[PDB]
């Protein structure tokens, strides 16, 4: 359910306010074809019809059929108007990378939650999640903890909204596995794990092996981590989602790291060719990286790409990534371009901080 | 016609309950087709909106394919539908004269209106308006006067709805004179006419002149009350509304309670005229007391007329005609029949306390 | 439990206000004296203490017990501060015959009902029953009906305010009786009579007994009403009570017009005696009137005391006696003064719509 | 000794609901002996009252002989307490430094905080701003600004209370200079001083100058960042602070990275010598550094200084401290040791984000 048509409504609200027939027509025309397929989002529907009455207060040919200058109802109508305005505004900016402005709007909507009569405990929860989610992404941890148990606390009540609850425990462990308490987060993934077996679902399985293999990558054990980067490739066909982009490079790097060179060169191979696949150049960059480094080293090479990484500021993998480098040139005895590189690490850390 | 149509929505309510599409169409037709007179109702075309969609969502389902599963907006659409079903039931009871009913309605309408945003701080005066004016009916003065001052002091507060505050003062100076306290009435008489005067207004006005005009009757100064009755039939065109009635009655019956038999004939004639043009058999009944007391006395003619009136429950207008007729009787050195009519007179004052539904 | 310490209180309220220490140590000694009686209003002790303690904040030695200059708490207290002096104002003004300040005073109060936290489902009925017995002191009987019988059926519920609910039906039955709709008043009478049975209650029955005894007096039966007198006159020990003086009126006065002429006589000489007791001068006009119509004749001797009457406006009562009399002067054949007395009770009817 | 007193009324209230008449009028004297200094809290104050006569109720029954069966004030009085309990046991987390119970409890007593009659718009900033320093106290900054924030735009309005606004500008600033964000920052420092300086205020000021200060000793522009170090302890008397201590250090440490090391050392001595009057080795550790750095180097002595501000959780000092050390020891040509720090300032970075309660 693209967060477009969020934004499609949001223009269109932004038409009737400056009273302009013509455009109003036209985004209306858009959006009534796309929310006619079977079963799409309560909330664009409601906001929708919400939109169309008082579209035509405005331009439909009241002359026979009253003066509505300003009836009783303007206020309630009003209020569910602004509250759809900011949550779905929030949903777009989310969705344009822009965090900071959409917790603002979430926040906004929030307010207004009191004021509407029949809320349920539910929507109060997908707020609690919405800000905890868009405040992980600019690595505000602990906040991020905070508001998706809030979630989580209402999500474990009802037992329709069992799927959200593994969502939000995933998210918990998420943000303690970036903090560093990785035996927390281990614990979250794997409760996530066992509560997404009971049921059928799928769909977390994969994000959750994946975690799971980072948890005990930064523990140290390799053996176990490559095991549960395998399973995340198992479960779920991934090889043509860009999303499984990530599973495969992972794969690559810790094979490279242990030495077993021979299978870690051919999950490069396929992940140069997903590369290609979805033109996404970072994934290339990545692996452009682990070739010039472990098959046809290349210090020039490897900067290259490294540069690329750190003007697409992707900070946590280029502090990562050079660190890791700094370490290896440190075990064949550089230490001249081992500090080159734990300079770059460093940097890259302070870039995390502000968040731009 | 106004709480017609609002007895017409509630009842299309009633049939979206029901699970009705045949009688939902229907109705919703004729009000469609209803609300297209140019008629300042803001709350009817709003309430026909409410009911329309939630027409759709029961019978028509949109014909987008929509989901529609009770949705964030439900809950709020909800009470202000049970709100304008309360109000409109309590404007129809109120106009089939059932006004206990009526504040019944309105008093749980007034409630729902705390719970609502962004409210007018005159959409509560408009029910301590309607209010006051339903206890005002049952003669329920005190409690009138209360509930009409509460909104005069909103009314007041805006200074843009001062002509709604003038017919405020109207009604708490009515009030004020069907009790009796006449000069409380003549005070905020003559405050609603300066307030109408250095405004703009000329719809209240002669309603303002009426009512000085019956304070100083009572009062027993008859020549300014002529005066003041005078200047409400000069006021407005009334020689074509049914409501300029009373100012020609009063003309002539102060005219017969002075000397001046002559113009009160005059007055008298024109009365019965326009007793013609509408159906008012009530105009036609006092104006056949007058022409049978003060023209060609028959004190069984006007014991007729006098009961068609006691049969309307007109009891305060009854007690007072009753009252004027025995007064007149004494001076006429008749004491047996002036005892027969102060007996009526009495019986009439009773009559007014007990009211019935 | 005098309303005069409500107005103890106000007064004390207002010294507190305009920082006068030294009346306000005398009203709150003449106060706390006066509630150390056993078991005397809870909401006279609640307000003694909202004011005591607000007494300290501007008199008591606060230079080493900081700076209240107005914290967090002035805000509630103020509420409920301002709610008991409207209460206690009310119940004052009810006292002083000044029914319209009461209800203004009550109204306000009741408003305030809603800001309170956790107010009782029966301090909202307290509020319906006092507005309106105070509507039916100033002749608004229709209002009357509406607030109390709200008031009764709060009381209804819970099963420990039945003696309540029996004094709000009795009210009912008085304003349905002063309109003239006799039957239901009759109704509402014997309603609370066997309710008043099937529970220990005395205080209500012997008021019960004589509206009973007026219901069916005004219906024209006689006898049944004399029996309701005599009922009235026997169930509590009324003969040195102020209260029940009208019970040995209206028993004489019954009596009188029965032509029974002996045994009201004797209820006459007790009620001459009563007024002596009391100093009661209208119940000594009224059975004047009784003496100089019935014993010893004197159309003068009776305009006297009705003249009396007519200076306390007690005006229901002037115009029923009145009537009486014209009535009666005229199977007495005298036309000339039945019509002086008819206008003399039309008179008073129109008094009765005034209420100054 | 603030909120000691909160947690000492916290307790009264804990022996009140468990019945105990012998504690309660223990910690109520102790209390009310503690509550004589002369220190601004009307909070205190009021809980105080609110306890000693729910003390009363429970243990003496007022002395008059009353009922006092949960009478109508006892709703309004149990919402006051439970908030004022909430509040003070967050002030008093807040105070073991532990932030996250802090922001729990103060986040409930936000919440009953909205049903409360006659509250100002200043008591809902309070909570803003302290959670909003608590969240900066665990390195959250960005959350820290967007509530502090919140309370800046209250605090502005009033116009009234701009002495706290100037308080929260400073607040937003030093986040954004934990961040990195240096010319955002800079631009709320130099706003508070204007606003500092428009009105009468000194307080502030030294901490205004002190943090801008330390925005272009990190943007590099060492001239400026040592005048404003120097204004720093120009304008309060800073000699007898305990909290003036991190000016000294920063001039110090300014003139120490510049070439002016004999001023550098006459800072270092004044600041070994306040490192003796109060009892805080922090600052001893840091200039023991600054000493064994620039002075008589000792890398291993530097160490061992070094080690200690890591156990105490000092990570972001650490972090930009053994930086300094490693970009200094690589102009000094050795690379393997310079190597060995930058290794300590990355583990630091790390140690930033891992933070535990």
């Amino acid at each position: 359910p693209s967060p477009y048509v969020g934004n499609l409504l949001n223009k269109w609200h932004d038409y009737i306010m400056q009273e302009k027939v013509h455009e109003s027509i036209e985004k209306r025309t858009e959006i009534k074809q796309l929310l006619s397929q079977a079963e799409d989002n309560k909330d664009l529907v409601d906001y929708f019809i919400l939109l169309d009455h008082r579209h035509s207060l405005c331009f439909d040919q009241e002359a026979s059929m009253g003066d509505v200058v300003n009836m009783l109802s303007k206020g309630s109508h009003d209020l569910l108007i602004n509250f759809y305005f900011e949550l779905f505004a929030g949903d777009y900016e989310f969705f344009k990378k822009n965090y900071v402005k959409a917790i603002s709007f979430y926040e906004k909507a929030e307010q207004k939650l009191s004021s509407i009569p029949n809320i349920e405990e539910t929507k109060f929860a997908e707020f609690h999640y919405k800000i905890g989610v868009a405040y992980y992404e600019i690595d505000q941890h602990l906040v991020s903890v905070n508001k998706v148990t809030k979630a989580r606390d209402i999500y474990k009540k009802s037992d329709m909204w069992n799927l959200e609850a593994i969502q939000c425990s995933l998210v918990v462990g998420i943000n303690l596995y970036d903090m560093g308490r990785l035996d927390d987060a281990d614990a979250y993934f794997r409760d996530a794990l066992t509560e997404a077996l009971d049921h059928g679902y799928d769909k977390p399985i994969t994000k959750i092996y994946h975690n799971l293999g980072l948890v005990h990558w930064q523990k140290g054990s390799l053996e176990l981590a490559l095991h549960y980067f395998r399973e995340a490739y198992s479960h779920e066909w991934l090889r043509d989602s860009p999303k499984g982009q990530q599973t495969v490079y992972m794969l690559s790097r810790v094979l490279y790291t242990m030495g077993q060179n021979e299978e870690a060169y051919h999950w490069y191979e396929l992940g140069i060719e997903m590369a290609r696949k979805f033109d996404d150049h970072e994934y290339k960059a990545k692996h452009d990286i682990l070739y010039h480094l472990y098959e046809q080293p290349s210090i020039d090479e490897v900067k290259q790409s490294l540069a690329f990484l750190e003007e697409r500021n992707l900070w946590p993998d280029v502090s990562k990534i050079a660190k890791g480098i700094s370490e290896l040139y440190e075990k064949k005895g550089d230490l001249v371009t081992s500090h080159e590189f734990l300079k770059r690490a460093f940097y890259a850390k302070e870039q995390i901080q502000r968040i731009t």
